[PDB]
């Protein structure tokens, strides 16, 4: 079956909250949220009820934008970049797991255009 989602807590980790941290939660998540093409990356990859057998066989570094949305909400993060690291292995996953023109992929690059535009000018 599917393995257990990614960990949004971990005390073990030091928390921040940065401006910019705070932007990726409140303008750039909630935004790419509201997008059509969002569903598929709301919440972790459900391999059983996609029957996807396969796909945690593939992919070993899970993403997505409910895991995101937690950690952001908990300040898990310590900059913000460590967000970005985890947008980008969303989106590569689902690059690794599909092929070009399909139809998740051309949802997930829909995404990623919007993210890159998004964080090409962070706050101060
Ligand atoms: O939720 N989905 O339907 C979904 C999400 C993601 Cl991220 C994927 O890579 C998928 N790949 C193939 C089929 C469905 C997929």
């Amino acid at each position: 079956m599917n393995p257990p989602p990614p960990e949004t807590s971990n005390p073990n980790k030091p928390k921040r909250q940065t401006n910019q941290l705070q932007y990726l939660l409140r303008v750039v998540l909630k935004t790419l949220w509201k997008h059509q093409f969002a569903w598929p990356f709301q919440q972790p990859v459900d391999a059983v009820k996609l029957n996807l057998p396969d796909y945690y066989k593939i992919i070993k570094t899970p993403m997505d934008m409910g895991t995101i949305k937690k950690r952001l909400e908990n300040n898990y993060y310590w900059n913000a970049q460590e967000c970005i690291q985890d947008f980008n292995t969303m989106f590569t996953n689902c690059y690794i797991y599909n092929k070009p023109g399909d139809d998740i992929v051309l949802m997930a690059e829909a995404l990623e255009k919007l993210f890159l535009q998004k964080i090409n000018e962070l706050p101060t």
